[PDB]
């Protein structure tokens, strides 16, 4: 039943990325980003329960991982200010989305699983 | 479960289903001998390859048959396969996840070790 | 070279450079908005050179945006992301040279920074 | 530009080229064994050129092995993998030029092939 999940891994430690701050924004008709949902990754590196099928309507979404604070907490000065993932959701029926991310200090990878 | 494999498809945005996986263990003599095998489920995951007791200290080679995967989908891929080779259980007993992200001419792999 | 900001892009589906990828660069203002800084497209090599100089490329927060959506749709492929952007602080301990490398798939991308003195 | 097999490696932890990565190339035989074909180390650019020539780079199954374990150990880091290898058939349908690109982290790597006629 979870329509939008986030999963984050740490490529330096070979572990889930724990305590990663996540902010979701939804684009408005006027074109601005308004706050939609927020949370933190658990011990699993996964974030559940951001939203529900009812609230997760058609629109353009931006998922922002606070990668800078993550690396700095571990004593590492990273390259990026954050990692944004921007996408259109539910444009042709309701789907379930997973945004996965793999983090290094100077690099990240992100994949979408859509079902 | 001490050794899990998880595979994603970057072209379709989905689990990579029915990926054949072969695992080998290096012998004292230096050759690869078969150790375990299976296929990824609809989840893109493969569980139950081995047990904590059977998964002894050694050098392991996990081979994903990426070529068969892409050819089944009507795509001619670059690699013959994707091998992931590593020492396991040399410093305390651990659980490993080998994750893989596949495109026709590219792949990424990560280890989660707990 | 004297080139302080380069972009290199590869296509993971075709096994080739990503050609004619549109790139927009922005610089964060005092008020907290993005103003246009530079723009170009990747060449046959998948690379974009000559975006800026060390005179113009001063200390600040920059945003580099690849139009990944238009790139895939030109090839007949419907991609996941609206775009791929990279946001970073530049030149805050003196001038450096930066390369933003990116690897593209329809539902996935990776980006790496190479920073040199 | 005449170079038929190139290797390019980046370090995702340092944000730099991966320098002095040991590279070994093998070619498969009729009997199914790996015979040595070429070897070298990445330069300060992270690139390795001059491994072979078009005349020597004949049709066959090749194995390119990056010694990632030694690389990380030299930097004081205990890495996950024994190495990173890329196995592929080359020059089966026309003679081509190949670039094997890799991005390294201690517990992760990505590899991409760029093929050009």
């Amino acid at each position: 039943k979870c329509p939008l999940m986030v999963k984050v891994l740490d490529a330096v430690r070979g572990s889930p990325a724990v305590d990663v701050a996540v902010k979701v924004f939804k684009k408005t008709s006027e074109g601005s980003w308004e706050p939609f949902a927020s949370g933190k990754t658990a011990e699993s590196g996964e974030l559940h329960g951001l939203t529900t099928d009812e609230k997760f309507v058609e629109g353009v979404y931006r998922v922002e991982l606070d990668t800078k604070s993550y690396w700095k907490t571990l004593g590492i000065s990273p390259f990026h200010e954050f990692a944004d993932v921007v996408f259109t959701a539910n444009d042709s029926g309701h789907r379930h989305y997973t945004i996965a991310a793999l983090l290094s200090p100077y690099s990240y990878s992100t994949t979408a699983v859509v079902s």
